[PDB]
């Protein structure tokens, strides 16, 4: 019956297929007809056409393993997609019309129907697998009757009657938001325009615009861009990725139905991809501190993440009018231009999302320039997201709290991300493939750079904790200059550091004081573990005097600097300790598999190099004191460390800053609310953070209490010296 349902659905097949898009002249389009022809084909090649099988597909015969039942239905929906190309070679084909129909059938007696219950993860089966049945349904609509899809959409309801819940049919249900709440939709309004009802139609629209609202506690998207999901995770680009990417597949649907949502509501989108989104994109790459445990998936490395973000971010200003939609449209385009190492179209998969991209990209009207610096604290989440235009490099800093989880490990991915928010930091420089090809499974998970740790044995089967402190945030002063730091203890009470990071701009500084250890295990600091490439090798320095590198670590005593150079500055790196430290330094070949991280991975040996830089810790009450600077070529290294020579104001256990003289700014990390006098010139008195500019006679004030998550009067923090 060709009804509004069907011309919704049409909307719908247009959205996540596209063949009406579709264009053999298009070379980028052709490029995946010509990918959905090949899983096609092997689908059909290895299917059972034996009565009486086990299985539609011998490596997805477990259905036990309720992985292998949304694996199952997604081959179906890949041959709806082609059965309805015109220019697939499976074209209205008769076989693949039976197949899909067959099989739908065959799934539905004895697989997955109404009569069933939950086996396994309860993903599959109320959002993976009622969703590829869906697409399926919709795509060939024309195949089936208005009976049979209902028949095949009856155990989507079964499973998921309720659109303001999930997992209803078990033992404990919970309450959609974010990501989860926009698949909800994906699967109720889809299913509800297949089944035509109006009322599941409405009340999944009603129940989806919750996603709007902006939160201040739980999970959702905070007014500082943070994002929060699973209770305490950070989770922008991951979970936040789906909520975008799904949400603007589905809005062009919704709003042409009888229950669109109001134009006001859907506001908070915007601020989402200016907030929170933005900031995570550097070089075309998603800040990994940003993706939970998906950053343990080899498929879904840092610049193919990104793209679900950049997808979603594109549909929103197709949708959108005027400045608003020529804005987003420019930040799409300078985002992917800036991308010189990986292929956006590799990850834009339907004919209208490849045709906007190329159309963006030719489009002289639409601006693409650099973009300018910026420096997000989005302390809901304790991570912290800078980027220099001028100079070219991102920096994230990866911290978690009493307020946060420190890593995700579930469903048996991420088992060894123990340590990637003890202080972590990133570095995103010229080499935009350095968190890719194989970084997760190839690196040390012991000494992930930035982190001060123990070299206890640790277990793939623990999980994440919450830091027993809440002293962790950051106080940002402009776009350039933050402070940070971590009342750090580690994961079994036995080592403690007040870790503290100064952004001045153009650098980094690292301060760690108070550092104790309770256990028999050695104490040390990650300076860096950095991965190499072959193609562009770097001659290193220590205290300007070439070193040569071995996979047997050598120390490095009396350091008072050590430099990376490579052929391109914008990919050199420099460490310059403010005293003399005791380090040690190697460059070795490391080996491993993404199932070693993720148990549905490959088991295929990677490898990659890493050049590893560590302090040791011995004594307690030990610190760590020095400057990262990027990005800069080794005469403009060595000028800067001699103006950087007396930038060490303080590092004890109650007080640590950092002046930079040049712009006139100071980092302070204070522990107590003793009364602190500053560079003879003013003074700081209460616990907290802060980032001071001097404007001559004037002084400009960044304070936060990581605490109680609020800043205070200047009067009561500050004092200005006679
Ligand atoms: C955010 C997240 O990790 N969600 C998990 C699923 O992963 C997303 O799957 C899809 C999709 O449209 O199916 C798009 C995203 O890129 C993925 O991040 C999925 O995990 S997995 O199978 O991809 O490894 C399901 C499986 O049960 O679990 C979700 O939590």
């Amino acid at each position: 019956v060709k009804d509004t349902y069907t011309d919704r659905l049409d909307d719908w097949n247009g959205i996540i297929a596209g063949n009406q898009y579709y264009d053999s002249k298009n070379d980028q389009m052709a490029k995946l007809n010509q990918e959905l022809e090949g899983k096609v084909a092997d689908s059909l090649s290895s299917i059972s056409s034996q009565a009486d099988r086990i299985y539609l597909w011998e490596k997805f015969s477990n259905y036990k393993t309720s992985a292998n039942l949304t694996a199952t239905y997604r081959k179906l929906e890949e041959m709806a997609k082609q059965v309805t190309n015109p220019s697939s070679r499976y074209y209205q084909d008769e076989t693949v019309v039976r197949t899909v129909r067959d099989s739908m059938e065959w799934m539905h007696k004895h697989v997955y129907n109404s009569e069933k219950s939950i086996v396994g993860n309860w993903w599959d089966y109320e959002i993976g697998t009622p969703r590829a049945i869906n697409n399926t349904l919709s795509l060939m609509k024309e195949y089936f009757s208005d009976e049979e899809i209902k028949k095949y959409t009856d155990v989507i309801e079964k499973f998921v009657p309720d659109p303001e819940h999930f997992r209803k049919t078990t033992d404990n249900p919970f309450k959609a938001l974010g990501g989860n709440l926009v698949d909800m939709g994906r699967v109720k309004v889809i299913a509800g325009l297949l089944r035509k009802d109006d009322q599941e139609i409405s009340s999944t629209i009603r129940s989806i615009e919750q996603v709007f609202k902006l939160v201040d506690q739980g999970e959702g998207f905070y007014q500082d861009g943070s994002y929060i999901d699973h209770t305490n995770v950070a989770y922008t680009g991951a979970f936040g990725n789906v909520l975008i990417d799904g949400l603007s597949q589905l809005l062009p649907v919704i709003q042409k139905t009888k229950n669109p949502i109001d134009k006001d509501k859907m506001q908070t989108m915007y601020h989402w991809i200016d907030k929170s989104f933005a900031p995570l994109l550097v070089n075309g790459e998603l800040m990994d501190m940003s993706r939970g445990r998906s950053i343990s998936r080899a498929n879904s490395e840092g610049h193919v993440a990104a793209v679900e973000v950049l997808r979603g971010i594109h549909r929103i200003a197709d949708m959108s009018e005027g400045e608003t939609k020529q804005r987003l449209q420019s930040l799409v385009k300078t985002i992917v231009q800036s991308d010189s190492y990986y292929d956006v179209f590799k990850n834009l998969k339907t004919y209208k999302d490849i045709s906007l991209m190329q159309s963006l990209l030719s489009d002289a009207g639409v601006a693409s320039v650099p973009r300018t610096s910026y420096l997000s604290a989005f302390n809901k989440m304790d991570k912290t997201a800078m980027y220099n235009a001028e100079k070219g490099f991102g920096f994230g800093l990866s911290l978690f709290s009493s307020r946060t989880l420190n890593y995700e490990h579930m469903n048996k991915e991420n088992k060894r991300g123990w340590y990637t928010s003890d202080g972590m930091f990133y570095l995103y420089n010229g080499d935009l493939s350095h968190y890719s090809d194989g970084y997760w499974p190839t690196v040390n998970p012991y000494k992930m750079p930035g982190t001060t740790e123990t070299d206890a044995k640790r277990a793939d089967s623990d999980t994440g904790k919450v830091l027993p402190s809440a002293f962790v945030g950051t106080s940002k002063l402009d776009d350039a200059n933050a402070t940070a730091t971590m009342d750090f203890t580690n994961w079994n009470q036995t080592l403690t550091a007040h870790k503290s990071w100064f952004m001045l701009k153009d650098k980094i500084a690292f301060l760690g004081s108070n550092i104790q250890n309770t256990s028999t295990d050695t104490a040390a600091t990650t300076i860096d573990q950095r991965k190499l490439e072959s193609s562009n090798p770097y001659k290193v320095y220590v205290n300007d005097k070439e070193a040569s590198l071995t996979e047997q670590e050598k120390d490095y005593p009396e350091t008072q600097s050590v430099f990376l150079e490579s052929s391109d500055s914008k990919k050199n790196i420099g460490y310059f300790f403010f005293k003399k430290s005791s380090i040690s330094m190697s460059k070795a070949l490391q080996k491993g598999a993404w199932k070693d991280i993720n148990e549905g991975q490959s088991d295929k040996e990677v490898e990659n190099e890493f050049l590893t830089i560590s302090q040791a810790h011995k004594q307690n009450r030990d610190s760590y004191g020095y400057m990262l600077i990027p990005n800069v070529d080794r005469a403009t290294f060595n000028q800067m460390i001699k103006e950087l020579e007396s930038s060490l104001i303080e590092n004890n256990e109650t007080l640590q800053s950092v002046y930079d003289a040049k712009q006139g700014v100071w980092g302070i990390v204070k522990y107590d609310d003793s009364v602190s006098t500053i560079s003879n010139q003013f003074q700081v008195l209460k616990r907290g953070v802060y980032t001071i500019r001097k404007e001559g006679d004037e002084y400009k004030i960044a304070y936060y209490n990581p605490e109680t998550q609020e800043s205070a009067p200047d009067q009561e923090v500050f004092k200005k010296l006679e």
